[PDB]
């Protein structure tokens, strides 16, 4: 009696026992909710299937040095921040640059910065800040730097601390309603536990170096949503990170503009239905940069063509 009906019968019997994303089809458009924090990268949001990182979920962002993971996060902050939310940053790398975070929309001033000493203590104050219901987004910098009492003193495994604090904190993170980012690094650890708690796990790798006549004006980044318990996994995205300026909205809107037929070429001269923007993205960008009106609706043309 019909696979289709037998499958969906049981397939449903499944979500009931293991949450939602317990099972999915790479096709499915669905949803049935939101709370969702913009990432400043439209490409990544549509590639996330929900328009941004879900709130109340634990998210892991791993990749090499200079990839982007931090920039994304800081952006995530800026958004969940400029939307009346309270951001908590547990720094264990002591590498964060305010002047860069500020230049992205992060109200640094009202940004909590806890500088732990023990990977154990970090997760503690990180967990409390979570239970205090006030925070909406918390971001731990370095799942690496989260070393225990020992090691920092003088056998076992760091991962135990992780499984511990993660076991306890995933739950609370839910009812609480705070999305928690975990930057992980490239040594190519507690990583295992995390990998299995993250409702969304993103892989961030720097695909190619940007150039605009001068030199290194930034970098191209490709993100692969390798784990996605909210929407369908394995989707991906790409955006432009400008050396000291964040993600390039304007540029991101172009990549979309052409991929979604709104913008056109013809001599490499990017043009939006009639009017020209200029030859070579570096100029069409400069075009969208100043003219917000056009850019605005190019966003509004693309943002409509897809989910929400
Ligand atoms: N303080 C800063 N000032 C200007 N640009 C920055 C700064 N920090 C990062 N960037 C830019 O962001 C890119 C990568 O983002 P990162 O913050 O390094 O992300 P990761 O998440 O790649 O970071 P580690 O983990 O490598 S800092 C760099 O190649 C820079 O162009």
């Amino acid at each position: 009696p019909d696979r289709e009906k037998a499958l969906e019968l049981a397939m449903a019997q499944i979500d009931k026992n293991f949450g939602k994303g317990s099972v999915m089809r790479l096709g499915e458009e669905v949803r049935q909710p939101i709370s969702v924090i913009p990432t400043g990268s439209i490409s990544l949001d549509v590639a996330l299937g929900i328009g941004g990182l879900p709130r109340g979920r634990v998210i892991e962002i791993y990749g090499p040095e200079s990839s982007g993971k931090t920039t994304v996060a800081l952006h995530a902050v800026a958004n969940a921040q400029a939307a009346g939310g309270i951001a908590a940053f547990i720094d264990a790398e002591h590498a964060l640059d305010p002047e860069y975070a500020k230049k992205l929309g992060v109200d640094t001033d009202s940004l909590l910065v806890s500088q732990p000493d023990t990977g154990e203590q970090a997760l503690e104050i990180a967990d409390m800040l979570v239970r205090s219901g006030a925070l909406d987004i918390i971001v731990i910098d370095s799942v690496a730097a989260l070393v225990p009492r020992a090691e920092i003193e003088g056998v076992g495994l760091q991962a135990r601390l992780m499984s511990q604090a993660l076991r306890k904190m995933t739950g609370a993170l839910n009812n609480s309603g705070t999305t928690a980012i975990f930057i992980n690094q490239l040594r190519e650890t507690g990583g295992k536990a995390l990998k299995f708690y993250a409702s969304v796990r993103l892989d961030v790798r720097r695909i190619e170096t940007l150039k605009d006549g001068t030199d290194a004006v930034g970098n191209r980044t490709r993100v692969k949503v390798v784990k996605n318990k909210v929407s369908p996994p394995f989707k991906q995205a790409e955006f432009d990170i400008l050396y000291g300026q964040g993600i390039s909205r304007e540029g991101s809107l172009i990549d979309m503009g052409v991929e979604h037929g709104f913008i056109r070429k013809s001599g490499s001269w990017f043009t939006y239905e009639g009017e020209q923007l200029g030859q070579g993205k570096e100029n069409a960008r400069k075009f969208l940069l100043e003219n917000t009106d056009v850019a605005n609706e190019i966003e509004k043309k693309i943002k409509e063509k897809l989910g929400i």
